[PDB]
């Protein structure tokens, strides 16, 4: 973990893009990333009494071309369950936009910061 020259970042000073404001006693985070990654997979999430996803965000983070492989999993989200989307493997992102050779690593991050979010919600009815 370095100083990584990419701090602070604003697309013309946004206004709370790519979230939901603030939590829905029932919103799930997933935060990942890598050192020799160097990027941050966020994406949001919104899950109902039954247990099934109903609304799916997503937020901007790291210098690089539009991430298709977020863009991907939270389509795929919308409207699957907790085990569903927590089920996806990677290759399925792999091949889905088919990621170059260059770091095929950047897939497994699309179907692993989902999760992080289905892990996070289960979690917010666990301690109350």
């Amino acid at each position: 973990m370095a100083y990584s020259e990419k701090v602070i970042d604003h697309y013309e000073n946004p206004r709370n893009v790519g979230s939901f404001d603030n939590n829905d006693e029932n919103v799930g985070s997933g935060m990942v990333g890598a050192p020799a990654c160097g990027a941050v997979m966020k994406l949001q999430i919104k899950v109902n009494d039954e247990g099934i996803i109903e609304d799916a965000r997503f937020k901007t983070y790291g210098c690089g071309s539009a991430i298709a492989s977020s863009s991907l999993v939270t389509e795929w989200v919308k409207g699957k369950s907790l085990d569903e989307a927590q089920a996806i493997k990677n290759t399925d992102i792999a091949e889905e936009l088919e990621l170059p050779p260059v770091k095929i690593h950047c897939s497994i991050l699309a179907e692993d910061a989902i999760k992080a979010a289905i892990a996070d919600y289960k979690s917010k009815r666990e301690a109350k």
